[PDB]
């Protein structure tokens, strides 16, 4: 199974960079959402489930498809909550019909770190809309009620060794969790990318409680929480070596998510020797817009 990437008819970098600062204004502008969160962390969840489907023996599931836009998989329940990502992203592709979806979903979610001063992700266009046949069963995501030794096989099926998962997992210093969509509460709220999330595992004084859906959770009296998957990551030996590097180098994290996360996004697609090399966007604050 093959996935060529083939680029938008005629479109080159300012095409792209237009896409970006619209999605980028519409963070800035739709502040609101989420207790005044914005849109930010829910476009980067989106922007990784929409990747996450991925499966290295067969090739399925994965970015290129842009498959989310169909019912079986929009309806996943793993995917509780990412419908206000993909109504946020509508009125940007109705502007610019000629993106794919996969592009369009996996770009929200860089344009979502860096406006949130993260590191700067190359970003590849040209993936391809692919019928509705495509589009992978429910299931392939990840459960958050397990153990480091469920979170380090699963991710072994996206091709992600020990240092990239831990760099991945960085991003839940971003958002919350919500009852409704996932059975757990709690989190930061928070809407700038740090490397906090390490720190947090490392220093807080974590409980193991029971919330009001019946699911365990870590709970610190600050008010921060984590997933048991989460905190799994200082139960094993190798993980807990790269939480403590990443919370004491946060430049080492930035250099490792921007890889890890482009990699994610790309997983599954065949990028011709021809393609053009990957675009680095401007942030708006570098355009001065
Ligand atoms: C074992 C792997 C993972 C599990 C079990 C997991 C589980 C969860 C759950 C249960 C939520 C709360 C959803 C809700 O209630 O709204 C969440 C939120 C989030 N996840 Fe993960 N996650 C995992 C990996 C990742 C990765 C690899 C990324 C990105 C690189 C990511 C980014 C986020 C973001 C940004 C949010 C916040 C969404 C919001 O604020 O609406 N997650 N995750």
């Amino acid at each position: 199974l093959v996935h060529v990437a083939s680029v938008e008819k005629g479109r080159s970098y300012e095409d792209f960079q237009k896409v970006y600062n619209a999605i980028a204004l519409k963070l800035r502008e739709d502040d609101e959402y989420d207790n005044y969160i914005g849109y930010g962390p829910v476009l980067v969840r989106l922007a990784w489930h929409i990747s996450g489907t991925w499966d290295k023996h067969d090739n399925t599931g994965g970015s290129y498809g842009g498959t989310y836009r169909f019912k079986k998989e929009f309806n996943d329940p793993s995917n509780a909550g990412l419908q206000n990502g993909f109504k946020f992203l509508e009125p940007i592709h109705k502007e610019f019909p000629w993106i794919s979806s996969g592009d369009l979903f996996s770009l929200g979610g860089v344009t979502a770190v860096q406006e949130m001063q993260g590191p700067k992700i190359p970003w590849r266009c040209g993936r391809v809309d692919t019928p509705e046949d495509t589009t992978p069963d429910n299931g392939r995501l990840p459960d958050a009620d397990k153990d480091a030794g469920y979170v380090r096989t699963f991710f072994q099926r996206l091709n992600m060794n020990d240092r990239e998962v831990v760099a991945l997992m960085g991003a839940h210093a971003l958002g919350k969790t919500h009852l409704k969509n996932s059975g757990y509460e709690g989190g930061g709220a928070n809407n700038v990318f740090t490397n906090e999330f390490y720190l947090n595992l490392l220093n807080e004084d974590w409980k193991l409680e029971k919330n009001d859906a019946n699911n365990e959770q870590w709970d610190s009296k600050s008010g921060y929480m984590m997933l048991p998957t989460d905190y799994s990551l200082i139960q094993d030996p190798k993980y807990l070596s790269i939480v403590k590097e990443y919370a004491n180098d946060q430049d080492k994290f930035f250099k490792d998510f921007s890889k890890a996360f482009e990699k994610l996004l790309e997983n599954g697609i065949t990028f011709p020797k021809d393609a053009p090399s990957p675009f680095i966007f401007k942030t708006l604050e570098e355009q001065g817009l």
